[PDB]
């Protein structure tokens, strides 16, 4: 469900359950307009890129 399909690296998909771990890490919307970051045990948006250009790694720290 990381992207339902075509997922990247760096990138999650919205509203989806995460791993504990990943509390730890930020990663860019499949959109790479914006970031978000594993919270409550769900994504969520803490940042937006505001461009599509958001690119990220498989360890997270995505950057716009």
């Amino acid at each position: 469900d990381t992207c339902g399909g075509g997922y990247g690296v760096d990138q999650r998909r919205t509203n989806s359950p995460c791993q504990a771990s990943n509390g730890d890490r930020h990663f860019c919307g499949c959109d790479r307009t914006g970031i978000v970051e594993c919270k409550g045990g769900k994504w969520t948006e803490i940042q937006d890129c505001g461009g599509a250009s958001c690119r990220g790694v498989s360890q997270g720290g995505a950057r716009c």
